[PDB]
């Protein structure tokens, strides 16, 4: 259970109301997204 937009756990993109994050808030690169990356 973790949000893949904003990157916190708890919940999931489709209850945040938040904006996305720049770029891999699950590995950290801003080139690309935690959607992009392969983790
Ligand atoms: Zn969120
Ligand atoms: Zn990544």
């Amino acid at each position: 259970l973790t949000c893949f937009n904003c990157g916190k756990p708890g919940h999931t993109a489709r209850m945040c109301r938040q904006p996305r994050q720049e770029g891999c808030w699950n590995c950290g690169s801003k080139e690309h997204r935690f959607a992009q990356c392969p983790k």
